[PDB]
């Protein structure tokens, strides 16, 4: 999840 949300940046 962390890496998935990180795609926002």
């Amino acid at each position: 999840l962390a890496a998935t949300l990180a795609q926002a940046l």
